[PDB]
């Protein structure tokens, strides 16, 4: 009981439409910091990249049962169906996600186990083999981060493993460490984007992922950051919506428009500067 999914807040962004996401994402639409491996490599590669650093974490083997919380468009999903032959499980909170997702696995034909709920995790109790959670966490609220914790170790197998991607804030000290100022922008920006664009959106910070999920029984065995990868992949999917400026306005609006590429460049700044970071949490029960 209780614990039941912020649906309005997080649809509230995902729901926009697929076709203005579509603008800006790369083809597999996916909506998470990408890993440039390769300095000339594309969006979609590093993206393809940053799927296969996070699912080759996990330990996937033939046959196991993968949970994607915070699916998104499924090409996590589908990547490791390919790649590792497991089934797999989405949750996601958006409407329109779950019917591309439901929609993208009829259209496969392989013989692994696949479906996508619309719900969150706090409604999922089944039993998996790993689970992978790209930049979901950041809407959990600190709040549920707890009992988020407590249900993945639930059902985990007892060796199995959570690959925790999610943005992280640097603490005020951490800021002062590194020299970045508390400016007006800042606080601005920040209440611009829980206000605009990710309502209930409270990334946590590095020290809070550690602490809580160690109080539940995970071991960090590694942390890895992809900071200089999100001011990167913040620039080209605002250049590219930037780059269809008319076909948004005509799909939704201009102030839509400048709302996102607002958000966008925001948020590339963010990472530049390092007031924001994003880090791979491979947390072994
Ligand atoms: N409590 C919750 N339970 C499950 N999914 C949640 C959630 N809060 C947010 N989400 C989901 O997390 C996703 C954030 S967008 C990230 C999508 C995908 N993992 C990718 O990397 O491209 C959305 O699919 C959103 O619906
Ligand atoms: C690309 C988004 C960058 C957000 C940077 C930090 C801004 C302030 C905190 C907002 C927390 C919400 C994060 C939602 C992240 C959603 N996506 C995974 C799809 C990018």
């Amino acid at each position: 009981n209780d614990l039941t999914p912020h649906f309005e807040d997080v649809q509230a962004h995902y729901d926009l439409s697929d076709d203005f996401f579509r603008l800006f994402l790369d083809p597999t639409q996916t909506y998470s910091c990408a890993h440039f491996e390769r300095e000339d490599m594309t969006l979609e590669e590093a993206q393809i990249a940053k799927i296969d650093l996070a699912l080759g974490k996990l330990g996937l083997q033939p046959g196991m049962t993968l949970l994607d919380i915070g699916c998104g468009w499924g090409a996590t999903m589908r990547r490791a169906i390919a790649q590792y032959d497991v089934n797999v499980v989405g949750l996601t909170l958006s409407k329109n996600q779950a019917a591309h997702v439901q929609k993208s696995f009829d259209e496969m034909d392989t013989p692994r186990d696949r479906r996508v709920l619309l719900a969150g995790w706090e409604q999922f109790n089944e039993p998996v083999d790993r689970i992978v959670s790209i930049g979901a966490f950041e809407h959990f609220g600190h709040d549920r981060h707890a009992d988020f914790f407590a249900r993945a170790h639930k059902i985990l197998p007892p060796d199995g493993v959570l690959l925790l991607h999610t943005i992280t804030g640097l603490t005020r000290q951490q800021m002062v460490d590194h020299g970045l100022p508390l400016t007006l922008w800042l606080a601005r920006f920040l209440k611009f984007i829980a206000t605009e664009i990710f309502p209930g959106g409270q990334p946590p910070t590095i020290e809070m992922v550690e602490e809580q999920s160690a109080k539940t029984g995970f071991t960090l065995t590694r942390r890895q950051s992809l900071q200089p990868h999100y001011a990167r992949t913040l620039d080209l999917w605002a250049e590219a919506l930037q780059e269809h400026k008319s076909e948004a306005i005509a799909i939704q609006s201009e102030e839509v428009y400048e709302r996102y590429m607002k958000y966008l460049t925001g948020c590339a700044k963010l990472f530049r500067v390092g007031y924001i970071d994003v880090n791979q949490f491979t947390l072994a029960k």
